[PDB]
């Protein structure tokens, strides 16, 4: 198995969603992003794999569920089965992650992604060990009813630099954004 990774976009006030959607309106072009940095596996005759809870999981709208190209994993300890589309069904992050190295899923997986929400963020983010954050700054404030976690910068260092990611300020409807790439080891 490769590489653990979490990936938002988020505004000024740390905000990650509202009404079981997004604060801000589509940016198609940062959808794109997210899009390729999830799909793209580095390794020949593997996928990467999406881990996210239940209320993102039907956030996403049904017409992209699963997330094509990736082995979808939900979080939940209420469902009995992987939703309509899912893959798999897990009861926390730790068996999310040790399934991953089973029989089933350890030939076959490249990368991990961390689609969110809030508590498997702030789960992944505070474990020990290797972990990179791919960061959308929103630059705006945007009305929101759930948060990014902290970053903690002592231990997540700024890439100055990251293949295949832009540097510069994007814009999309009137929004500017900029991506950033964290990465810790502890
Ligand atoms: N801007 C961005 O990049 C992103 C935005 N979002 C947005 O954020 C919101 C995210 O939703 P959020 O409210 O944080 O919900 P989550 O997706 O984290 O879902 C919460 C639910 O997932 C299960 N769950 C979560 N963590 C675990 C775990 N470790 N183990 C087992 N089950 C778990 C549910 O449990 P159960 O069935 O057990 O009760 C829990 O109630 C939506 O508005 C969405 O649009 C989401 C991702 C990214
Ligand atoms: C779970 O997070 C997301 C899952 C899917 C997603 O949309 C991508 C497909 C385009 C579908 C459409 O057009 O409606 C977006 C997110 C949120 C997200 C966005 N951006 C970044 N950088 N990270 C995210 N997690």
């Amino acid at each position: 198995v490769g590489s653990l990774n979490c990936i938002v976009a988020v505004s000024q006030n740390m905000g990650i969603g509202k009404n079981g959607d997004l604060p801000w309106p589509p940016l198609r072009n940062e959808f794109r992003y997210f899009s390729r940095m999830t799909t793209t596996s580095s390794v020949e005759g593997k996928q990467n794999l999406v881990i996210m809870g239940k209320k993102t999981w039907f956030s996403i709208p049904e017409k992209f569920r699963p997330l094509k190209g990736r082995i979808n994993l939900v979080l939940s300890r209420e469902l009995k089965e992987p939703p309509q589309g899912a893959h798999f069904l897990s009861r926390s992050l730790d068996d999310a992650l040790k399934l991953t190295e089973q029989p089933e899923l350890a030939n076959k997986v490249d990368m991990v992604w961390i689609v969110g929400g809030s508590s498997v963020y702030k789960e992944a983010m505070n474990h020990p060990g290797h972990l990179k954050l791919f960061v959308t700054r929103i630059m705006q404030d945007f009305e929101s009813d759930t948060f990014f976690p902290e970053i903690d910068l002592e231990k997540y260092k700024l890439l100055p630099e990251y293949p295949g990611v832009l540097s510069d300020v994007q814009e999309e409807k009137g929004i500017k954004y900029k991506f950033e790439v964290y990465e810790k080891n502890d």
